[PDB]
């Protein structure tokens, strides 16, 4: 077996070695290991993702809408690990509370598991493909709905691209077993929202446009985005034609009172369009926020599993099944269900110690009501911070925070903009910057690279426009973008980068590898490259994976289905093999051994 | 300077021997100093405990009964750390931001700061004294109002103290400066609530009975405990007379529906009687449940600063205060603070990183919905498991919790009864007894110490009666307690005391210490024998205190107030001097050295 062979190598290796992904916190993996709760044998008891092939977008769209209790979607397998423990969670870990959650929520609405970050982090960073992940728990879940974050802008990338890999991305997603796709813009800049929106409505899946949230709408104060703002915004996505609208509280600003008032106002000018409602528990509201909304007429809000709720991430899903029930809103969730599901996540998160937030984070922060950093962006500049003995620190890049986004014209900072305020937040701080300084000297400063691009409007325009008597000081003989930024982007020819890796990394290349490669040209190269010569280190159980095996310890890995591979460490030392090592496995009945390169460690 | 001396021989001996107070989780204090904010000179804006002072707690119940926004009380200095911190916030850090509150937060209802676990804690583990950290604080907040948890059937000891102690214990309180009285019942056995109300009453303090709450009054199923359950409560307590009262849910299990009802017919029967809620946000609800509260009447809700919320604590405060902007129950208090008050605090915790239960516990936990743990004994427990590799042993625990307390007529559990029921749920595990093998075999098995006392009454008389088809086969010929426990108690002679103490620790020994020594007479003893030889460990930095010095690092301590004292340690190695060793510090102008004793460590 070169399958079994190849991941040898890669377990010696990490023992020689150690760690091959970053570690930003020291720890090990918890000895632990998640408890995966009974599940009958047979098929689940079929919810949504039935009625929606039964009928469409458009038939789901109705049930949904005169679906009596709250529904919900469950971040907990994409954006609740994504803002607590750095987007890390691998695919063996999903897989296995996946036919849990298939024969235990029917009932739900989608299930959020893909798309965000993890797209890039699952070869930049736990060498698996972000593709397999999706087909391998389809093929677990097929009564469930699959629920994405889509950037209207560029997909799950990090740039532009051309609009035609826009539309053949959700083309194979969708096929894939993809359903809903939540478009977003970091700026609501319309054009990127709607290309977004076609690729997904053509793709045959089901729209759900995002608004993108920032302020306070109960606040008649602040007027730039403002309710009636949204309410426009809405009219246009709705026009432009989506099956669900989605109301995207990145930075967990909405309040109850916010909250009550938006909604209505949105159930009442769209009387049967379905709502769906995200926001993160940053502000301690969360979970007041969304039962308010739900109060107020919408029809899904977006939770996770206890253990991977609150702070930075959704509202505890077990609060809102608690005290939604015996009412009108009723989810009919057995608390049961969420017990044992949030059991098995609580112990899945010891293994991911090394990612945990929880090192400096030890409780949410009202704070964010005033610096609108956004979840994920919250955690890690706390974590950047702390981790290096600079929480006093981490007020003053705060403040650089909201004098950056006001000196941008008060922004809305998901993703793409909110890192860009991150940036030039930091570059004032870092140089001693008021924001007076930072713009009086901004007729010469060698502000970030993103900020630079960002007024370009590379990204797009942001409403209320550029703060043109700056951005001018700034811009000067620069090329400012002209529309919306994919638009004037010269297709991609697939063929040409199809026989382009074929050609290299084998006659294996699929359509999706291609498109993975087009988004991520250099991350999915290494990856290949990688588990190229290390087998599938994916279906390796993440203490392995991270920690490496222990010299001894009988372990097993199930590599395809027909093996299970029994392994024992026990053997390593070759101090010296002409500048190398060596080390024993006792796979299965046999024994062998693979050599490692110290790597003079 | 012997003040001096006593403490360099202290801070000498922690470098030579280490941690003197036990160290559950092997951490230092953060290196890092809280951000005291800053405040004007001169007197604080007053509040309420202007008016109470001006009125008595007769206008003082009707101002906060009459004040039109929601009211708040900040169990910051009491319940918050005594659930996250193992009550182990040193009197040191609470004089640092008390005259930060004093200053901002007038509009405080009170301040909760004193009694709980407190007054034991203070002795047993951090060698203060916890009257004097009340009459340091009293003296830095004359403005706001102190709050304080005494349990009416014996004020802050462990055991039934003969009641001419609970009206000198309130007496003395009340003279040092505490104000408003909570006063609860782990049963909710009205004979010890009155016992204590009284004396809070007699004392001439506020008197605020608590009810404690537990299943779900909006859940019609559970009628032991039902609405009218405690409707009918409130008559009474209502009747014995008191000035304010609460709700002590210390499980967290309110809900926001349960809320409503139980407030509102609440405030209906009661149109002008204050209404205070104290709930834990392990749920998850909490803030919703608290908002709730308010909506249908509720004048005050216990929350507690940002950075100590959350969990088995309180709820955000800064989530309450926001949430509550813009509408009728505006709390007026500007976000601005909430964020300096969190800030500092934050930072002070990182000084108590080694009792964080951040360390197991990485959020809430719904499963208490079924439990019924307590938010401290929860956090206990949680740590307890886990700080061993035993969460997998802490599913188990919980179900024994379950049929322990359903196994003992189904009960209220809070520190008196909660522990109990603790007891007997580990009794059981630990000898494997499901509810019936423990029943069936009860004629005969070594049932907790606790459990046995219990089925005495030492403690009160279950709601509902005791469990009698077994309570007898576990009592036997065994003395069963007739009426309040406390009442079948002769007086405690408190000149004996007085002289006996005088006697021996001196002829300082105050009233204070007398009740000190009458509730805990080995532990305050201890405790003073260690002050004696050491000093003022209490005007030491947490960070000294646990970690001791660093060797060449300067220092400075403020002894009384004319005194900094600048030491710098440096120098300590003689190894063998006669079995021992010797430190040197360099304290002031001057130097000296310490002989210490190495305990062979
Ligand atoms: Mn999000
Ligand atoms: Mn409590």
């Amino acid at each position: 077996q070169n399958r079994a062979q190849k991941l040898l190598h890669y377990l010696g290796h990490v023992m020689v070695n150690g760690p091959t992904t970053p570690i930003p916190v020291k720890a090990s993996p918890s000895p632990t290991d998640p408890v995966v709760p009974a599940v009958p044998i047979g098929p689940p008891p079929a919810g949504f993702r039935d009625i929606l092939l039964r009928e469409g977008p458009e038939g789901f769209a109705r049930a949904v809408r005169n679906h009596p209790g709250l529904l919900l979607m469950d971040t907990t397998f994409r954006d609740a690990h994504q803002s607590l423990l750095a987007t890390r969670v691998r695919t063996h870990d999903l897989k296995k509370i996946a036919p849990y959650v298939a024969h235990n929520f029917s009932k739900l609405f989608s299930m959020e598991n893909w798309g965000g970050a993890t797209f890039d982090v699952a070869m930049r960073f736990l060498y698996e493909c972000p593709w397999r992940r999706l087909q391998e728990l389809r093929e677990l879940i097929p009564n469930i709905p699959f629920q994405m974050l889509l950037r209207g802008a560029n997909a799950v990338g990090y740039t532009n691209y051309p609009d035609n890999v826009v539309f053949k991305f959700c083309e194979v997603a969708k096929e894939n077993g993809m359903d809903v796709f939540r478009v977003f813009d970091s700026l609501n800049y319309l054009p990127n929202m709607l290309l977004g929106m076609e690729a997904a409505g053509s793709a045959g899946g089901v729209v759900e446009a995002a608004i993108s949230y920032t302020g306070d709408v109960a606040d008649p104060s602040r007027t730039k985005y403002s309710l009636q703002y949204y309410m426009g915004l809405a009219e246009e996505l709705v026009r432009a034609g989506t099956h669900i609208l989605c109301i995207k509280d990145m930075a967990g600003l909405l309040k109850p009172t916010a909250c009550t008032m938006l909604v209505s106002s949105l159930r009442d000018r769209f009387p049967d369009l379905p709502l769906h409602i995200h926001t993160h528990d940053t502000s301690g509201a969360g979970v007041a926020a969304m039962l308010a909304c739900a109060q107020a007429g919408a029809d899904v809000v977006d939770v996770a599993a206890d253990s991977m709720s609150g702070m930075t991430s959704q509202p505890s899903m077990g609060a809102l099944v608690a005290c939604t029930r015996g009412t009108p809103l009723d989810t009919e969730v057995p608390m049961e269900r969420v017990f044992d599901y949030s059991e098995y996540w609580e112990g899945a998160r010891g293994l991911y110690a090394a990612f945990d937030c929880t090192a400096t984070m030890k409780s949410g922060n009202s704070d964010v009501y005033e610096n609108e950093i956004p979840g994920g962006q919250y955690t890690n500049l706390h974590f950047q911070a702390h981790s290096m003995g600079l929480g006093s620190k981490f007020k003053e890049v705060k403040k650089a925070y909201v004098e950056a986004n006001q000196m941008l014209g008060d922004l809305i900072k998901v993703t793409p903009s909110s890192k860009i305020v991150g940036d030039l937040a930091q570059f004032m701080v870092q140089n001693g910057l008021s924001r007076a300084e930072a713009e009086a000297q901004a007729e010469e400063l060698s502000f970030p690279r993103s900020v630079v691009e960002f007024l370009q409007g590379y990204i797009g325009v942001p409403h209320g426009g550029f703060p043109e008597p700056f951005r001018s000081k700034v811009l000067k003989d620069l090329p400012r973008v002209e529309g919306r930024p994919g638009a004037s982007l010269p297709p991609l020819d697939l063929q040409a980068l199809e026989k382009e890796l074929v050609d290299r990394h084998g006659e294996e290349v699929t359509p999706e590898d291609v498109l993975s490669a087009a988004m991520y040209p250099d991350v999915f190269a290494h990856f290949k490259d990688f588990t190229a010569t290390f087998g599938p280190l994916d279906s390796l159980n993440t203490r392995l994976f991270l920690q490496g095996p222990k010299i001894a310890e009988e372990f097993e890995v199930e590599l395809e289905r027909g093996k299970t591979l029994h392994i024992k460490a026990l053997a390593v030392s070759d101090l010296n093999r002409a500048g190398q090592r060596q080390v024993a496995f006792e796979l299965n009945g046999q024994l062998r051994s693979i050599l490692v390169k110290d790597t003079q460690a």
